[PDB]
């Protein structure tokens, strides 16, 4: 894959977007892609943290779009598989969140067990009632859990952004680096440099074992709602509501 | 009903309290006809939205105090059938908090899916252990959900108000319009004005189906809340601590 | 016992930590009398509310150490032990923390009702990963319930604490006194001043009535976490490496 | 009460109906005492087993019938209460059908863990179609676990016996002593001696043990249909059709 | 629909597959359609009772076989929409089997409620391991629950039929008529016969009552069956092995 | 292992107790060796089937009994690790009853897909109650499933054996192969004869696929029971009945 790189550095698994001209829209084989590095960093027992990076100033601006038209279905079973891949993942899945993230790749930082921002114009998207469809990527779960059921109605019922106030207000974002939008790469580095502080002296396996028991707490909720989410869509997608607006 | 109307208004019914003088206190049958006209609501598929207003200074001051006292029966199922009518109901539920509201009527703007506020002095008071009586209107899942199991505890245990400052600490409110409390129709009629503008463009059914798929994280525990809550205070009525305290 | 003493005022069972000299570090034995004092408290009609209270700078700085190092086997049962009689407790735990508590009695100021603190450098320290262990004392779960999930990876993976500002921003505290901490004895008696006041005028067995429709939203989950975190953990001690890192 | 007696016998609380004159019918107080009487034999550390015996033809008859004639409510208490005391209890209940069952009496034979049958005539009855009622006494859960779904259905629809030859065929009845029906007192008699005999050599806290961890199978889904059951009923006490049925 | 009709007789909602020629073998659309009957007669407040009939000597053979051929869809669209149907009608099912059901027709006479047989011939037929697929209409927990678990597996891993012998032996069948396999005519109504005594007297509304408790036992477990029942043969579909095997 | 071998003959995996001059008693590192057998079938992708085979008289007499007497940890240890190899094993497991099984080896019996007998002389005998213990290798679920719970208390609270009879009446065993229990060595042979012949024609992952979706009915209840039989059991053995009974 050209739009996507990966290396590992001692017990950091990174994974890097880099396709800032097109603010890093991605498609159906990139998250199946994005899905099958954390497959690899979920077997090299060698890797302690999967860390996604991206580049620009944006972190991701979500699904790029370009009855065979029953191409819907590559679109269903790539979201549901990369949702799986981030739900299930035995290692600290840390986002660096280096501008607004929207659509499917904001659902894949709201599943994220630590985020970091660049600045405070970050923003998480989750335009489900504009396309004419519903939520996904485990968002029926993740966004109540991490903002809130009040303020998740607020932003989706009428398709409004979970901004960084919201996001500091509810503690989804550890620590904010305050860094200019023109540089993510210095953002990237930095936050690289503070990992490599922290994990000094820490027994590395201790994270992955109170992970898994964290993870148990919401993993029935978090799998159940990767399968109703796709199911109630069909519906959807059957109307025909989405293919309209998938076009402007 | 003379205390409550209703109109529908596009995709908007709207119920309003209209007993200011009052303090938009509530009898039994007025929470039956609450819970009637929600299933008006839910029934109508053109509506998609149910905005819940009132009137006067207060939101509602909760209910309205005037063996044939077995008349308790009649107080519990109201409470049963109304609670039983917010918690399933499939149309975003939306409260216009004009200022304070108490008791039955506090539990309720608690099962609603977005609150915006009036300005920064209501509160919600839940005056249980003043009352001899325990958690109801499924406010046993809704405050630690909305507020934090500690906030919780603070505010039950020593019969204190949830503030506009933990309310916003906690994002129950999506906004606050501060506006003066001797108008409550001016803060009625803007948010209707803001909700007009916020719906145009987007598929309203979609705003159902995520409803539906978010509903479902906590429907069970929502419906056991309503039914233990009953069963837990049978032995407090019993006792008759109640009945005194109702009385001064 | 001579580091630890208790009390009955009226309706508050008193339990004080009475070593500042050591930071109220406390060993298997204080843990497992501090887990028979829950079940006195526990048993007594008259009592209707639980108090923690310390001395000195500190509220505690945790487990206090000093095949026959089979000796882990009477630090698991009694970690199980007094952490099962905090999650079953059916009386109003309320924590006055006077500084900073680690390890296991920092778990078990997360899993009191309600917590006071002296001033803003108290703080909760869980350096599980820095011992080569995991979670305990219901951490599990206590954390992501009290601090959010986001949070809870940032401090627990990189052995971070959680500050007085985190407790504040996820309401973990209901009150701050504000007070020195050269005097731990002057903040024990306000608080005990304050409820006094507060619990004038209330029907103290709805405070204890509630409580019980409270606990049983997370009662399995809380049990659960008990018993995996000490089922979890038999392989970290296998392996050898808390008891290097318990060394130094 | 006179119509029902008890003794213990070493490790064995003997509960015993003695009123074959009128079929062991049972009022609302005679369900409470047996109730009473299960607690007494649990809180017993030296019982180890709750035996229930009859007398005469009939194990019981079941509930014996003679706005104050909210006298319903009085009878939901008592069936709600002495089934809750057969579902929480923890000592081995083994129930001797010396004949018939019908009712609420019925239900709490399902309830026993051990049942033995005098004679192949024995059969268990539960009218609630005849009676414009519902399931009751934890019978929601335990026909259809211990007889089976469809013959559960077959039964139920249509008011017909659980016959022994169902009940041989579902494995409920251990064993059947084939003797006279005129003679419980020697059916009875010939059970504690076989039961006198089993447990020599056993160590008895393990029968204890055991069915602590065999009814934690069930103990959520038993306590949920004792609420439900009454729940569901008070619409069918509220249209009137059990008030004429329960007269001829 | 040519091989399916209805009818109503008081309080019984008749279905009858009229198609003996080919065995009532059954096409997508035939599936659909029976799925639309039980939805008239879960809405007829008049009906209490739906009986599935059939004709000639087999009950029913089943699926009626003859990128377009991702007319799977259609095939898997059906078989989820019929056997919610099933799943969640509110009215008591009854099978009248007059010979053998394979495929989704066996599936669906696992999810009636009761079960009569015409004679000692009839058997149900899984076939799923000989047609490269998994198991289907909710018998994933219909036959562990109807059949016992060791039986299923020996049935379905090895492609055998549940015989009569052991349909007794479970209890699956509440009445065996012992007719000849020449007339289904004679059994269908000498069923209906045997129905119209033995509601007589009863109240109907509580037939329902029991049912809607009695299937709140595993509602959960079959509308998760109905949809991991699915998901899970995708891959079987994506692989081709089906579509060889439905071809001979 | 000079007591155990296995040998994989297509699709089977082929376990063989062979020992019977000591009737097949196993020690805790037997039963180790028992459990990697199961992982090495459990990860060959050509093994679709496990048969566990004995041999002699006896399937296996269970336990072979012979502060360093905390000895019990590592017989604690064995018995969770080889129940938890048995409750997540993906493969049919079939077991070849040659004779009699006891203690913790007739409960691996009770985790088997599928059971042969030899003839109507095999029993299964738990012992519990007799050695001052409690459930163990996940009877606690395992013989209320396949035996129904009235029996299971009788069997259990009397340490009394579950027969044929008892066996082939609750379908626990597919077939008798009614021979002689002086040759195993034929009953084994005929066993696999049958298993080659009903696998011809089948597509073989279908066989897994089923028993994927059979096992989550019960799985986390499974290992539920592994876990709580063992906490609960500790108590037993530091009381030290089990180290008396265990001698005599």
């Amino acid at each position: 894959n050209e739009k996507i790189s990966y290396r590992i550095e001692g017990p950091f698994f990174i994974i890097h977007l880099i396709n800032p001209d097109n603010l890093n829209a991605l498609e159906g084989e990139d998250y199946i892609y994005l899905g099958e590095l954390l497959e690899l960093a979920d077997r090299n027992r060698d890797v302690y943290f999967t860390i996604i990076q991206s580049s620009g100033r944006f972190f991701s601006s979500g699904a790029d779009f370009k009855e065979t038209s029953k191409w819907v279905s590559n679109f269903v079973a790539r979201n549901v598989y990369v949702t799986d891949a981030f739900i299930k993942h035995s290692k600290v899945l840390i986002c660096c969140l280096n501008g607004p993230a929207i659509g499917l790749s904001a659902a894949l930082v709201a599943l994220c067990d630590i985020v970091y921002s660049i600045n405070d114009k970050v923003y998480l998207l989750y335009p489900f009632a504009n396309l004419g469809l519903i939520t996904e990527g485990g968002t029926t779960v993740s966004l109540p859990l991490k903002f809130g059921t009040n303020t998740t109605y607020e932003c989706l019922m009428f398709n409004k952004p979970f901004k960084y106030d919201i996001m500091c207000e509810n503690g989804f974002i550890s620590k904010n680096f305050n860094m200019p939008s023109s540089n993510a790469e210095a953002f990237n580095a930095k936050v690289l440099e503070e990992l490599r502080e922290k994990v000094k002296g820490l027994y590395l396996p201790s994270c992955l074992g109170m992970k898994k028991l964290l993870k148990s707490n919401h993993i029935d909720a978090f799998n159940k709602a990767n399968s109703v989410e796709v199911n109630e869509s069909l519906k959807y997608w059957v109307d025909g509501e989405p293919l309209k607006r998938f076009r402007q």
